[PDB]
Formats: C-alpha cells, sequence, structure tokens
C-alpha cells in the first residue's frame, strides 16, 4: 500500500526515503511490479509518467538536487543510480532490458524518444576513481554526460563510456563498448568500437524489407534525410 | 543410458522428433511453433538443458553421434542447424537463425558461453536505397575447431579447420584454416597451427585425433 | 583457520595463517603434496577458494589485503598478492607450472581474471612443437584493474597504471599508463590514479602522493 508523494497509491513501488525535500511523483503504470527508489541525499526527484512499464527497476538518489524522469509509454528495468545532482531522463516509447546500469556523477545521461535498448547495457558518465595528469597533478578524468539521441537501437552487452553522443537512427552493435560519439545514422562495433557502416537507419519489425514498410522507420528517415540534412566529416 | 529426457511442446502441423538413446541427458526441451518441422538427434548424444525452438515453418535441426551439448538453439523460418560427431558445446551455447544455415563439424570444442549469431534480430537499411542490408548470413564452423569461452560468431562467417578463436572474440570475418583469432573484433594473431584437447600433449604426435587432422590438413 | 575449511588429499602439505579479519566461507583443497599456503595477518578471505594441483605449489597473501574469489595453483605454480591490496568478487587465476603476482596497494575490480595458462596446447604445423606454454603475469604495486577485465599470459603492468573496463590484456602495460580495449592499448600516458573519489589533486590522497613521488 506504499504512496507516492501526492499520496497516490503505487503497489509496484517500494519506497525508502532517508533525506529532506524529496519527491516522487507517479502515474498509473502497466504491467509494473518489483521496484524500488531508494533517496539517499536530499531534495531529489522522481518523476514516472503514466503508462510506463517498470519490473525490477531500482532507482537510487545519492546526494542532492538529482532528478530522474521517466517519460509515458516506456518499458524500464535495471538499476539507476544519480549521484551528486545528476540528471537521468528516458524519453517516449523507449524500450530498456534487463541488466540496465545507469552511472552518474553530477552529470547527464539522456535517452531520447522511441529507442531500443537491449539487454546488459551499461551507461557509464562517472569512472567511480579519479586519474590523474602526473605532471600537472589535476583529475583529467571528470564525469561528462552521454546523450542517446531519439530512434537509437543498442544492442546487447553494450557499454557507452562517458561524454559520448550517439546520433538519432544509429545503432550500436552487440558487445561493443563506445567511448567517442557516434554521429546520426552510423552502426558502431567493436571495443573500442569504431563505425562499421554509414548512412543506415534500423527499425524493429523483421518483416520490414523496405524503410517504407514500419512508419516509424520511415517517420524518422523522413525527418533526418528530407526535413534535415546531415553530412558528416 | 537415459531415456525421456526431453518434453514436447508441439502448436503445429507435421512436426518430428526423431532421438536416439541418448546418455547422461536430463532437462530437455523441444518446442514446434509452426509447421513441417525436423529434430533429430542420433545415438549417444548428451543433451543437457538443451533447448531446441522452432519458428515458424521447414526448419531442420540435427544433432550427430557422441557429441555433447547444452543451450539454447533457435531455428527460425526455414534454417538448418546441424552438429556433426563427437563435438562437445558447453552450458550458455546460443544459436540464432533466420532462413539459414549454422553447421558445427566433427570433433570441436565449442567452449562455455559461445553465441553463434546468423541473424541480426532487426533489420537495418540503407537511408539512400531504403533496403534492408543486413539479411542473415549462414556461419560454418569447419571440423575440429576449438572456440574459446564467452566468444560470438556473427554473421557469415566460416571457421577453417583445426582452427581457434580466443577467450571473448566476437568474430565478425572468415578465419582460415589453422589460424589463431582473437579479439572484437577479431583478427587474426597466429597462422601455421593447430590445437589438441588433452593438456599433457606436447608434440602433435601425443594426440591422436589432432595427430591425424593434422595429417589431413597438411597433405590437402 | 575457523573462517576456512580444508580438504587435505596429500602428504607435506602446509596452511599458516594469521589473525585474520572479517573472513568467512573460505575453502582450500590440496591434491597434490608439498603445498604451502601462507595467509598474513589482518587479511580478510571471504569466499575465497584456493585450490592445489599437483605438488610443489606456493601461495602467500600478505597482510591487510581482502581477497575474495577462485585462485588455482597447479604443478608447481606461485601465486603472491601483496599487502594492503584489495580483489573483488569473481577474481580467478589460472596457472600451470608458472608464477602470478599481485603488487602492494593494487585496487583489483570484480570480476578480473588472470589467466596464465590457456588450459589447452597449440602447436606450430611445422615443428610439431607446442608454442602456448603458459607465461608468468606480473601486476606491479598500486596497479587500478577496472571490472571484467581479462589479463593473459606474460603480461606484465607497471605501477600506478590503470587497466579499463572491459579489457582484454595481451601485451605488457608501461608504468603510469591507462590502457583498455580487446585487445587492449594505451590510451593515455603520464597518469596515476587514486581510490578516493574526493581527491581533485594528487596530494589530496597519502598513497597516490606517495607512489607518485616514488615513481617519479
Ligand atoms: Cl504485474
Ligand atoms: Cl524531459
Amino acid at each position: 500500500k506504499t504512496q507516492d508523494s501526492r499520496l497516490k497509491t503505487q503497489d509496484s513501488f517500494s519506497v525508502d526515503d532517508n533525506g529532506s525535500g524529496n519527491v516522487f511523483v507517479c502515474g498509473d503504470l502497466v504491467n509494473s511490479k518489483e521496484n524500488k527508489v531508494q533517496f539517499n541525499g536530499n531534495n531529489n526527484k522522481l518523476i514516472i509518467e503514466d503508462d510506463v512499464e517498470c519490473r525490477w527497476l531500482t532507482v537510487i538518489f545519492r546526494g542532492d538536487n538529482n532528478y530522474v524522469r521517466i517519460h509515458k509509454n516506456s518499458k524500464i528495468k535495471g538499476d539507476i543510480v544519480a549521484t551528486k545532482g545528476s540528471k537521468v531522463i528516458i524519453g517516449r516509447r523507449t524500450t530498456i532490458g534487463a541488466g540496465f546500469e545507469v552511472v552518474t556523477d553530477k552529470c547527464n545521461v539522456t535517452i531520447g524518444h522511441d529507442c531500443m535498448i537491449a539487454r546488459d547495457v551499461i551507461l557509464r558518465a562517472s569512472d567511480g576513481h579519479p586519474i590523474f595528469d602526473i605532471h600537472s597533478k589535476k583529475r583529467i578524468n571528470w564525469a561528462k554526460d552521454i546523450i542517446i539521441s531519439s530512434y537509437v537501437w543498442v544492442g546487447r552487452n553494450v557499454s557507452i563510456m562517458k561524454g559520448v553522443s550517439v546520433g538519432s537512427g544509429s545503432v550500436i552493435g552487440y558487445g561493443s563498448i563506445v567511448t567517442k560519439d557516434v554521429p546520426s545514422m552510423c552502426a558502431a562495433a567493436g571495443n573500442p568500437a569504431k563505425i562499421i557502416k554509414r548512412n543506415i537507419i534500423w527499425a524493429r519489425t523483421d518483416k520490414a524489407e523496405l524503410i517504407s514498410d514500419d512508419k516509424r522507420c520511415s517517420s524518422y528517415h523522413a525527418k533526418l534525410t528530407q526535413l534535415e540534412h546531415h553530412h558528416h566529416h
């Protein structure tokens, strides 16, 4: 009989709050179970919209002024840790497989709308421990934002490392560790990942033999190639 | 030494399950989600925690005598998965197909957590032609190949006889006979090599199966 | 040896164990003769398994370290773990008549495999001789090895260096470098790491400052 901060019952969540000023706003979820929110700090906010499916989702807030927003009609599992003033945003109609992990440290991790994130995907925006230049003696591995654009397919067993942007329509191959930006409409793979194909776009339906066979693919295709013009180095 | 190790879930018509006398086998499953599919397992095969799923029609999976298998085989839309004689396959094995073929030869040593991914699972298109460009492609593992642990072999790849795939590899291009390859993506790291199963073999002649294949490979 | 269950299957095997701290659920198997396991004072062993296969193996874990995982010392191998080194769950050491050493003050993350032996022989087809004999692994003092890493045979990693998440290391890594990839490559030179997340300068962390001074 757990309730969110506005007194709305959320039978799929357990909430533990060790700080002050924290807010959990939760819509009418679908097919959800075994979720947890842990506030280990103050003035944090978790927003989960109507028609989101959360299954075995754990959201942990470390420190203060963190913000996590999960947009409507998405499907999510895994562990999201928002640390020391980080923002984590997951867009509409995005699906995320089991084994998902987000790691932050006063930085931002964003996933656009209409993404397909496979199982065991790690978005690691912080290294966890400091690395320094031996001559300047200053830290050189500060956390850096990860930005996954709308309509990206991230394959199974992939890590995306700090400071990486992945452009719209792109595909990250199984097993990749991505350490550098991937432009729009490209396929990348490897450890470290490299661009392996340019001028591509993906679709969810296995039935589609042409771009026009899938509504969403066609929509993004028109947006990225006709209404706009992309040409990379 | 073990009868009745398979459960059958048949949701179609014309499906065939032909099983020889298995050994040391348990907890196996075959599921037919389609029609006119066939699973044949020969005598003296060991299957443990093997799940074979058929999707669509006209698929064919055959496991030859004296092999040992675990894991998950999914044969989709008229695919053929064939495993040769005396081949051993570790836990965590995965096969993925789509109207294509995946073959493993005789006398192979396939370690744990090996994925043979002949199909990408979702389509990718060229933005200019608008046509799909990632159609499934056959995977062919020749006889007497050692595939190390935690390896994926991707679509369209052939691995030649006597070769070795290193731990943790993702193999995206053909590997010729008698080579060692490793990496992600994998590259050839050594040529003119062959492997053996027993760890006290100091010379090729110390192991009969190694000696046999070495002879065939260096003569042909 | 309260936190240890010992299965001794040979002659002349010795287990010397100091006053452990916070230790539990450990196991040792002596599957051979004349093996030695030595664990110093104030070591934390939790779900550690040490297996000795064959004879004349030696495993020593030095004081004030923390260890988990599985160590297999085979056919006259030596495995040494230095002082004040921390090792995460999923650790594995594989040997065959060779040496694996981790130095002092190391930070070894979860799921790190030190594989000094291939497990099966590979031969040159022309000489017919084996060409993948086991080769020693040396991790120097003050190294951070990231999560889900394998270090393969014959590799040395220099002091102060960092191995990135998910790496497979197949060649030596010099001192004060960061390496990552499969196979791993050097990605940055002239670096050093610290454990404390707060440190913004090398001088913010005692241990970091100490090695930085001695290494430069
Ligand atoms: Cl439910
Ligand atoms: Cl937003």
